[PDB]
């Protein structure tokens, strides 16, 4: 007798039985998975924007300066 | 007689079957994610650091000129 099925956490993957519920299930934990990646790729990305502003201003600060040679 | 097992691909999960196979790849793949997270941790930390050394010395420029006021 399957009982220890019952035993599991409800909002463990494991509790859905085959078909539409783990497709659903692959979809929306798939689709969170996802957004978080593009989350962290565009604050790596605004930062590394940030750092190549800040450095190009330097290298035109720093000519500026070497233009007086 | 289970034989649809047999039409899984070797590398995945699926294969491997109960007890101490499935602890072995529990342990290998988990360990190579958590490299994989601490190495972009690192190169968006090396990335932070640059941005904060390169702002700290604008504002010590900035400074500098508007000592002079
Ligand atoms: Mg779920
Ligand atoms: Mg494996």
């Amino acid at each position: 007798l399957e009982l220890q099925g019952l035993g599991v956490d409800v909002y463990d993957q494991d509790v859905l039985e085959q078909g539409v519920l783990q497709q659903v299930d692959n979809a929306i934990h798939e689709a969170s998975r996802a957004s978080q990646l593009v989350d962290v790729e565009k604050e790596y990305r605004s930062v590394l924007d940030d750092l190549t502003s800040c450095t190009t201003s330097l290298r035109q600060i720093n000519k500026i300066i070497e233009q007086l040679s």
